[PDB]
């Protein structure tokens, strides 16, 4: 039974997490084979506070200012280089722990784990989803920044997203492990802003079945509705609109829960037209927007 927030174990990226130092900045680092990566404004001091030049706050810079701690061991950066808005760094030993892996560029509404860490260890792991206007609702603190997001497979982690900044407005941005920015954004502690925000309408629907598997069924109605139909209350509601697509995908636990999608739509439809009061769903008393179907299938399989 059950259902809550759940991610995946931090087994093979723990091994794969290191600290990194310049002057007063330090953060957290992310250890394959020989490489290093992590966020290039570990370079930056203040100079983050205004329009800092990477290029040259760079290449002002050599091998011997980086303090790569690796846990308890101390490695020597032989070298350091810049992938977009992240710092290569390549060592002299290659990581004996580095497990099977890939580097994937999410989509929103996608959904990943994220292992926090504080100078190399890690201390926590939750889940996310890539949100609407690119951002992410994490719990990032003073030296997070360089923590990893990620998926697993057994055998192999397909690592996503990177912390970098924390928008003045408390949200969450980073980067893919190319060290490209997830919506618009900037390393700079300047200008910036988090445009209006959508709600996942496929995770909603997709967890409503979950809450279906799970016991509960009242919010299920007799009232069904047709998908250009639903779209139309979802603009009312800040909802991202229903392709066929996402339709094909609850395609699943649409069939093994015996409820069809248009229907699923008819009593969120509802949901929102009306309300609760009262009933939640799950536990929450809220729509959950953050399982995405594949998220609600690992645990209702």
């Amino acid at each position: 039974s059950g259902f809550r927030k759940m991610a995946f174990p931090s087994g093979k990226v723990e091994g794969c997490m290191v600290q990194v130092t310049c002057g007063t900045t330090t953060l957290n680092g992310l250890w394959l084979d020989d490489t290093v990566y992590c966020p290039r404004h570990v370079i930056c001091t203040a100079e983050d506070m205004l329009n800092p030049n990477y290029e040259d706050l760079l290449i002002r810079k050599s091998n011997h200012s980086f303090l790569v701690q690796a846990g308890n061991v101390q490695l020597r950066v032989i070298g350091h280089s810049m992938q977009n808005c992240l710092l290569r760094l390549k060592v002299d030993t290659s990581n004996p722990k580095t497990p099977k892996y890939k580097f994937v560029r999410i989509q929103p509404g996608q959904t990943f784990s994220v292992l926090a860490c504080y100078n190399g260890s890690p201390s926590g792991v939750y889940q996310c989803a890539m949100r609407p206007n690119h951002t992410i609702k994490g719990s990032f603190l003073n030296g997070s920044c360089g923590s990893v997001g990620f998926n697993i497979d057994y055998d192999c982690v397909s690592f996503c997203y990177m912390h970098h900044m924390e928008l003045p407005t408390g949200v969450h941005a980073g980067t893919d492990l190319e060290g490209k920015f997830y919506g618009p954004f900037v390393d700079r502690q300047t200008a910036q802003a988090a445009g209006t925000d959508t709600t996942i309408t496929l995770n909603v629907l997709a967890w409503l079945y979950a809450a279906v598997i799970n016991g509960d069924r009242w919010f299920l109605n007799r009232f069904t509705t047709t998908l250009n139909d639903f779209n139309l209350v979802a603009m009312k509601y800040n909802y991202e609109p229903l392709t066929q697509d996402h339709v094909d995908i609850l395609g699943p636990l649409s069939a093994q829960t015996g409820i069809a999608v248009l229907d699923m739509c008819a009593a969120l439809k509802e949901l929102l037209q009306n309300g609760m009061n009262g009933r939640t769903i799950l536990g929450s008393t809220i729509l959950e927007d953050e399982f995405t179907p594949f998220d609600v299938v690992r645990q209702c399989s």
